[PDB]
């Protein structure tokens, strides 16, 4: 069932954890190789028995690896191609799962070699849980992947990469890296902001006691209080690196909820009945294609 | 097992067939009448054996009913009052479902005459389906009823309402309407205008495609989806009779928003970290009470 020879992860959260996973239930290499910053995560990963060989030097993780996946929080990317540089072989391909794409191109390509193949990628699929105890086998069957591939990338590092995230149990769609992060500003980062904010916003109250919120939460606020579990770093390097697409999609949804807040400081329950059925078309096609929780 | 001879059941759609489901399974009453304004669901609830007596007339329903619960949205509960008052048999319950209370108490009370008891109630449950054919037994169980009795309203009626939802698997507390009404905005409507605001948001959209909103919708689109899904009578009623409690968890949600939008227009991932801390704890303390889904 071999695709690689060497798999190195680099970064065994999550994400990282969930792939090594489904390498061992696949056999997809023949070696896996670990590698995170921290001699705890490490150890845990060792513990779980998710790698082959173990390391705390990301340089001395690649050295010999076909494929190197990256998964740490976006802000960490360029710092990881840079300690890795010098020390991939050619004709290695690298590729990363951030949340964000635009950010991760720009900070890691400028280190890496003319001779390696830089395939950056999204598994379109996660849980609010991180480290390595958190991830499962499984996670990524019947989601969407997507692949971002500058131009003039390698089309046979392509087809590789796309192979991998196939027998992960994933649809692969490529697209352009500016593209990606408008789509992913409103599908996601615009849905976990917003979920930050009313869970802030509901913690503020003196009226009503926490202990309320947490009791009636079943009418509604648990399910945003889910995404707002969700890992603070993650998700402060999202914010940071896909700025001005999500500062469009803030202003867009802003200027809607003025319109939905005058229709209800006015009283116009036929704008309301309107806005509410037309909101039900989405769900229904969430739940045809199969992609419901 | 029975704890009231007749029950009177006005409205059979989610609510009302789920409290149907739960009498049979429980034996709680003596017989079961149904009610509600349609022929079409009227047959549905027959074909489902909901009732033992079945009626159009909400008047004719409550004849020598010891408890009569209506499940209708908000703004149709004073029409079923005045339709039921004079047919009320001398020391009959009346309650209520409502997501709204201080509304329904206000359109119900001026009709109802003084010798019933009116016990307003809220079952902290539901889904996002709709109708006979949504509900379930046991959809109250784990979970949080409400009760909403003004000032001098019989103690022992209170008590047997009390009974009748924790029998049904139910947590009861008793609150003013008015505190009902601010905790219910922020734990429920605003929750929900908020995704209805968000999912229009996405479809409003040119650059990104309905086929790519929902088939990336699992990076955190879907989770509002679901509430966003929900029927819009129900929720057009809960708009316009929570409106001054909506409109001022809105105001606080806009602010908090707008200050969440000038930390990342300034990249202040210090400020964006510190939220996202926070917010975890309502999270943890929602899993730790076992209210998470
Ligand atoms: N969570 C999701 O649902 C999801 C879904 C799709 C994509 N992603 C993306 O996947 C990537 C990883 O997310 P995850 O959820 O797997 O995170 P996670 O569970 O928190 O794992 C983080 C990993 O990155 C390491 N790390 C953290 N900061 C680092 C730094 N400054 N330098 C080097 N390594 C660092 C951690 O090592 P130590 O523990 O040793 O410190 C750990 O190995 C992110 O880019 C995220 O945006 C996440
Ligand atoms: N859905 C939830 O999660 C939930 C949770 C807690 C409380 N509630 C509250 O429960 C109440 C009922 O909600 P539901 O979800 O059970 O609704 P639903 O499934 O839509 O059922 C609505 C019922 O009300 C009837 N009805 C509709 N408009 C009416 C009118 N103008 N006059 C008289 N009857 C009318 C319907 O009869 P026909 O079908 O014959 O027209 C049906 O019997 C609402 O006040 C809602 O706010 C809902
Ligand atoms: N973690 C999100 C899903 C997600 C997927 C991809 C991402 O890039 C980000 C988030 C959830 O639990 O629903
Ligand atoms: N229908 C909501 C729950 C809810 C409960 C009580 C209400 O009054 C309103 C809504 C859901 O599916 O999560
Ligand atoms: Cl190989
Ligand atoms: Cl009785
Ligand atoms: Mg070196
Ligand atoms: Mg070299
Ligand atoms: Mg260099
Ligand atoms: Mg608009
Ligand atoms: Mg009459
Ligand atoms: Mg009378
Ligand atoms: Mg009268
Ligand atoms: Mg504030």
């Amino acid at each position: 069932a071999q695709q690689f020879q060497t798999i190195a992860l680099i970064g065994i959260g999550l994400i990282g954890s969930s792939i090594a996973r489904d390498i061992r239930e696949k056999q997809l290499a023949g070696t896996i190789v670990v590698t995170t910053r921290s001699e705890a995560t490490l150890k845990r990963a060792g513990e779980l028995g998710l790698g082959d060989r173990y390391t705390l030097s990301a340089a001395e993780a690649v050295e010999g690896a076909d494929l190197v996946v990256v998964s740490v929080p976006v802000g960490a990317s360029g710092a990881v191609a840079a300690e890795i540089a010098a020390h991939l072989k050619p004709g290695a391909i690298v590729t990363d799962v951030g949340s964000t794409k635009g950010s991760v191109i720009a900070q890691m390509a400028p280190h890496l070699p003319k001779d390696v193949h830089f395939v950056p990628g999204h598994p379109i699929a996660g849980t609010e849980h991180s480290g390595p105890d958190a991830g499962f086998a499984g996670l990524f069957r019947g989601r969407w992947c997507i692949l971002t591939p500058p131009a003039g990338t390698d089309e046979e590092a392509v087809a590789r990469l796309r192979l991998f995230w196939e027998t992960l149990g994933s649809m692969v769609d490529e697209m352009d890296p500016k593209h990606h992060d408008k789509v992913l500003a409103i599908v996601s980062h615009l849905p976990h902001i917003i979920a930050y904010n009313i869970v802030g916003t509901a913690d503020d109250l003196e009226t009503v006691t926490e202990s309320e919120v947490i009791k009636y939460s079943a009418s509604g606020f648990r399910d945003f209080t889910r995404l707002a579990a969700s890992d603070p770093t993650m998700w402060r390097d999202v914010c940071l690196h896909n700025k001005d697409a999500i500062l469009e999609m803030l202003a867009r949804f802003s200027e809607d909820l003025a319109s939905l807040q005058r229709a209800i400081r006015w009283g116009d329950g036929d704008k309301l009945f309107d806005l509410f059925t037309r909101t039900r078309a989405i769900r229904r096609s969430i739940v045809q294609a199969g992609q419901d929780t």
